[PDB]
């Protein structure tokens, strides 16, 4: 049973003993003896190589086991191996927290494997710094050695750090350096409205069925209702809402109702609702939305009944396309079109530099209205107009100034950078030669605010400096533009004429309330109303001797004293806010005012000539009748008379009596004190706005910013880039204040008699935190397939699930009230979808099925893992269960140690019989397959070369190579060393033992 040395009580372990014809083997652990001849190979034995491959297979197909999205794997997937290469040395059952990167054991091809090896060496220090780079010509047996070496090194570092945080960072840095896993494979392109460098459209697939849609009707704008034309671009920014899906349409109506009742709903406060909407991004959404909004306002407010009804809810469109006005008029002018022809006329003739401005005649004709002799009402398409807006000649130039002032890439800035750029911007604004600011602002606003048949919109950043706390600092134009605004209320009314003379000088007249043509004699109030404007854009203007400029003030204004409102001087302008001290001019018997190159009655600045200063490049003079009462008001109230046409607004004296104020800039700073909050300040200044004749205050969009930095909107947090549509400063303040500050602002505007506009932004939503696998195609801004992209019908990981708590709370929640109060809204058929909205499903959380697509996300065409034949790996959730072979169980039949006849063989990974080779099992035993592939197991010394000269080996009957032990035979005792080779002619130590072996290997002593 045990073999002890009676002179040392020491047991011999791992000892092979001949006793007559019997052989006894005394084992390694306790020296317990067994019949050596009956030792048997363990049928369940597996090789060290096999152990290695099995250790690395996935522990299971559990969602917990393998990081996935809708069952799909990504380059960033980590998983739970069956075993973990403990400290790079000991295979040990994984724990559920033992997540390992799939890229530690799998690569899409040998080049990426080579690149991984190079990267882990160079940036990971997971291989010797002095190892040569691996080239695409790297041998696989070679790649695989170093790959295992790297895994051994990852596991040693985890043993040392107790962590994989570092390995997450490192592996993702590697991932993002592979084109197939970054923007390089996404065909980045900024053409058209690819503002963020490209789009991916969502398409139906059996692979991502939960993201399918029956809708996604794209580009169905005013010019493309039937989808047979091109339309406006469906795709603009972020996650594009599918506004063609009738369920989404019902949700847009729900949201609209929320905005229009915001004060009642969120504060039980009937003075804190919005009164109108701005429809943002009109030409990037299904034009059904304009009809849905109209229909709601008709049901709730009876817009089409009369001007008095419609004008209580002034709505506007952000509709850039020049074919849109005709369509807006045809559907009943439910929201006012802009007049982009007219704004461009101003841009082309006043706002450019002296060497750019064109002939002023364009102001007369390039518009929805021809203003040569505008002597009628209710006869043109009603519209609003503006010189600037938060994103029209503001945000681009302000970024140009920031870039120039700081040197940073366009569009990249911190707040310090913003302030520096603003300083440069305002300095430029105050210069005669402007790089980033429009020219002739006084003349431009004079045109804006004296035109007939227009609702003018004043821009915050022309009154106050664009960047700064709200209303922190005035522009150089504040006095000028507010003078114009107050003068508009007091004097501007009646018919208009515009003409440009032989000298290129524009004469613009309004006759005053009660007079439509120059020949009208007017009513009682006409005499001291009206206005006359002289504008040139010619900085070198010089009238010859005897030449003149004549304003035809008209038959109501014969032999009348006029006084100046604005005159141009060498260095700027002079404003006169009333009659006191204002230079005077008299009309003749015909109502004509005459000006020349000579001053009137010794009054400086009453001659006409060209100037060039920070205000005026050309000439500006504006004149009104002297002797108006201080309270004169030339506006017209809207009539209650029933409309005889299907329209909300009508272009007439009452509509013209309105002025919109776009009361924000993108570059308002976040407040440092509660008192700096925009909406607190708006509440404090309602009477001021009223004094300028503002009748509706356009607030910024109030949605809390997503703050994700993916577009200017979510860099300066203006409210156009948001995750939660219903969160208006509610979860936390927006840039303008809390929801209570917003409601107090609405209540204050109302107290002063002003309306308030909600910016309705149905086009998109940003920064949804939940990942979703979706089949997509790289496309342009119209959803047209990007022909050279390999991303066609490819599963891609999108960020499409979420929408915030207020979307959850309020989503679809007003649909019941709507159907009860206004059932007509639910039977209306819309022209694009050709069906009704669908309130049967409430949207409380967004997902891909409700989106047309997304901007490209820079994850790479190949981010979602697929085999070489194009089959997607999957846990089985969304498609066939399928994993990389490195992660799968294999059929071991005919592989590894296989008995055949009276012999054992070993078949390698190619199912090829191994010959003349040593193989180690998973528990450290060594076996030798002979030159015929037969395992040696005959317990007889045998000569084998493993590399050089032959060594003498001995294999027990179970096939194991006998090593580090004695063999005692009747003819002598021999010692086999740790390599399994007989030792001859030397003295050796084996732990506590020292053995002396003679030249035949016989033990001489121990
Ligand atoms: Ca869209």
């Amino acid at each position: 049973q045990y073999y002890i040395d009676p002179t040392t009580g020491q047991p011999r372990k791992n000892f092979l003993l001949q006793n007559g014809n019997d052989w006894i083997y005394f084992d390694k652990d306790t020296g317990a003896g067994t019949n050596a001849l009956k030792l048997q190979f363990d049928k369940g034995t597996i090789s060290a190589d096999e152990q290695y491959r099995r250790g690395n297979e996935a522990y299971s197909y559990d969602d917990k086991s393998i990081e996935n999205v809708n069952g799909y794997l990504t380059a960033d997937t980590w998983y739970r191996p069956k075993q973990i290469l403990k400290d790079g040395t000991t295979w040990t059952d994984s724990k559920e927290t033992d997540m390992r990167p799939i890229l530690m054991v799998w690569w899409p091809n040998t080049v990426t494997q080579a690149y991984y090896l190079n990267y882990m060496k160079q940036y990971g220090n997971l291989l010797p710094a002095s190892l040569p780079s691996f080239s695409t010509d790297a041998d696989s047996a070679e790649l695989n050695h170093y790959s295992e070496l790297v895994q051994q090194n990852i596991e040693k570092r985890i043993s040392e750090t107790g962590s994989t945080d570092w390995l997450r960072t490192l592996m993702h840095e590697f991932v993002t350096k592979n084109s197939m896993w970054n923007k390089d494979s996404e065909n980045v392109d900024y053409g058209g409205l690819q503002l963020q460098g490209g789009f991916l459209k969502y398409v139906n697939s059996d692979l991502t069925k939960y993201a399918n849609s029956d809708w996604r009707l794209m580009n169905r704008t005013a010019t493309n209702i039937d989808g047979k034309n091109y339309g406006g671009a469906e795709f603009l920014l972020a996650n594009d809402i599918d506004n063609s899906n009738p369920v989404v349409q019902a949700e847009e109506l729900n949201w609209l109702y929320y905005l229009m009742n915001f004060g009642t709903i969120t504060g039980n406060n009937p003075e804190a609702n919005f009164d109108g909407i701005r429809v943002d991004a009109v030409d990037n959404v299904d034009v059904d939305l304009l009809s849905i909004a109209r229909d709601y306002f008709n049901a709730a407010y009876n817009m089409e009944q009369s001007d008095a009804s419609a004008n209580k809810h002034i709505n506007i469109l952000e509709d850039w396309g020049w074919d849109d006005p005709a369509y807006v008029n045809k559907i009943g002018n439910p929201q006012l079109t802009m007049d982009d022809r007219l704004r461009n006329a101003i841009m082309d003739t006043l706002s450019g530099a002296p060497d750019k401005n064109q002939a002023l005649n364009k102001l007369i004709t390039q518009s929805l209205v021809n203003r040569a002799n505008d002597n009628t009402e209710n006869a043109v398409i009603p519209s609003y107009n503006f010189v600037r807006a938060h994103d029209s000649n503001a945000q681009d130039q302000i970024r140009q100034a920031i870039q120039a002032a700081t040197g940073k890439p366009y569009g990249e800035f911190n707040l310090d950078d913003e302030k520096k750029g603003m300083e440069a911007y305002i300095n430029d604004q105050n210069s005669t030669n402007k790089k980033w600011n429009l020219y002739n602002m006084p003349s431009a606003y004079t045109i804006l605010l004296t035109n007939k048949d227009s609702v003018p919109r004043v821009y915050y950043g022309d009154l106050y400096q664009d960047g700064g706390q709200y209303m922190e600092h005035k522009t150089r134009y504040f006095d000028t533009i507010t003078n114009l605004l107050k003068t508009r209320v007091k004097y501007v009314a009646g018919g208009q004429t515009m003409s440009v003379d032989k000298n290129g000088i524009l004469t613009n007249v309004r006759f005053g309330k009660g007079a439509m043509n120059a020949t009208d004699t007017g009513t009682d109030e006409t005499r001291t109303e009206g206005i006359g404007v002289v504008i040139s854009n010619n900085t070198n203007l010089k009238l010859n001797d005897g030449e003149s400029v004549v304003l035809h003030m008209g038959a109501a204004h014969k032999n009348q004293k006029y006084r100046a409102v604005i005159l141009t001087t060498e260095d700027g302008v002079k404003n006169y806010t009333n009659d006191t001290d204002a230079p005077v001019a008299y009309t003749d018997a015909n109502g004509d005012l005459h000006f020349t190159n000579t001053n009137l009655d010794g009054q400086q600045y009453t001659a006409v000539r060209g100037y060039a200063n920070p205000d005026v490049t050309g000439y500006l003079a504006v004149w009104v009748p002297a002797g108006a009462a201080d309270d004169q008001d030339a506006r017209t109230a809207p009539s209650d008379e029933a409309h005889t046409t299907k329209t909300a607004y009508r272009s007439n004296a009452a509509l013209d009596s309105n002025v919109i104020y776009e009361g924000f800039s993108n570059f308002i700073y976040w407040p440092t004190t509660e008192s700096e909050r925009t909406n607190v300040r708006i509440a404090q200044n309602a009477d001021l706005f009223k004094s300028w004749g503002i009748t509706t205050f356009e607030l910024a969009p109030q949605y809390n910013s997503s703050k994700d930095g993916t577009f200017l909107d979510s860099i300066i947090d203006n409210g156009y880039a948001f995750t939660d549509r219903y969160d208006l400063g509610m979860s936390t303040p927006n840039k303008y204040g809390s929801d209570e500050d917003l409601r107090n602002a609405l209540q204050a505007l109302h107290k002063a008699g002003l309306q308030a506009i909600a910016d309705w932004v149905p086009d998109q939503i940003y920064n949804l935190p939940g990942k979703e696998a979706v089949t997509v195609t790289r496309s342009d801004d119209h959803g047209t397939t990007w022909e050279v992209s390999p991303i066609k019908n490819v599963v891609y990981i999108t960020n499409t699930i979420g929408g915030g708590e207020y979307q959850k709370k309020y989503g679809g929640e007003f649909l019941d009230t709507l159907q009860k109060e206004y059932p007509q809204l639910f039977s209306q058929v819309y022209p694009v979808t050709q069906t009704t909205i669908d309130p049967s499903v409430k949207i409380k959380e967004w997902s891909a099925k409700y989106f047309n697509g997304t901007n490209i996300l820079h994850r790479g065409a190949g981010y979602v893992l697929r085999s070489n034949d194009g089959k997607y790996y999957n846990l089985g959730t969304s498609t066939q269960q399928f994993l990389p072979s490195q992660l799968s169980v294999q059929d071991n039949e005919g592989y590894g140690f296989v008995k055949e006849g009276n012999n054992y063989h070993y078949y390698d990974e190619n199912k090829q019989m191994v010959k003349d080779a040593f193989i180690q099992d998973s528990v450290g035993n060594w076996y030798y397959l002979d030159k015929n592939g037969n395992m040696v197991a005959n317990q007889s010394p045998v000569e084998i070369s493993s590399n050089g000269a032959s060594g003498t080996y001995l294999f027990l009957n179970n096939g194991t190579s006998f090593r580090s032990g004695l063999v005692k035979t009747d003819a002598g005792t021999y010692y086999y060393d740790g390599d399994g080779r007989m030792v001859r002619n030397q003295t050796v130590s084996d732990g506590a033992m020292t053995y002396v072996l003679d030249e035949n290997g016989k033990l001489v002593s121990e």
